[PDB]
């Protein structure tokens, strides 16, 4: 949907994963550069059918379910307001 | 942009947060009934500015980084294929 910065191209893995291509740096990347807000350099946002959606850090390669910046203690439960409808 | 099913509205917080309401059931929801592929009943997924994406129990009242079905390890790092371009 969002345009590719200038620089950026597309392509696709055997398992028919897209990847963006920045020829920029010469380097690539599992999600649109747009599409990173909250996220340091030389981390992803992934989603994965077994693992959920999780983070990759490309510096070390490595990967863990929790942002990168979010605090390192279990996320906040809220519920929306009650039905009222 | 997806339909609501049949017997949904939607409302917003005094935060402005979107959530949606099932007067089939006479419960609400923060996330769209169409956009919870592979979550068991009574889980959602929620993004957080300050704790990036995480899960909700709304059965338990608890939440966790982790989807509530990928296994209890840590997720697995892949790089996209290298620069060729
Ligand atoms: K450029
Ligand atoms: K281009
Ligand atoms: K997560
Ligand atoms: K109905
Ligand atoms: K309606």
């Amino acid at each position: 949907d969002l345009p590719l910065p200038p620089g950026w191209s597309v392509d696709w893995t055997m398992r028919g994963r897209k990847y963006y291509i920045d020829h920029n740096t010469n380097t690539t990347h599992w999600s649109h550069p747009l599409e990173r807000e909250g996220l340091p350099p030389g981390w992803e946002r992934v989603e994965s059918s077994e693992f959920g959606t999780y983070y990759v850090d490309h510096t070390n390669k490595r990967a863990q379910y929790r942002h990168p910046c979010a605090p390192s203690v279990p996320p906040p439960y809220v519920a929306p307001p009650s039905y009222e409808g």
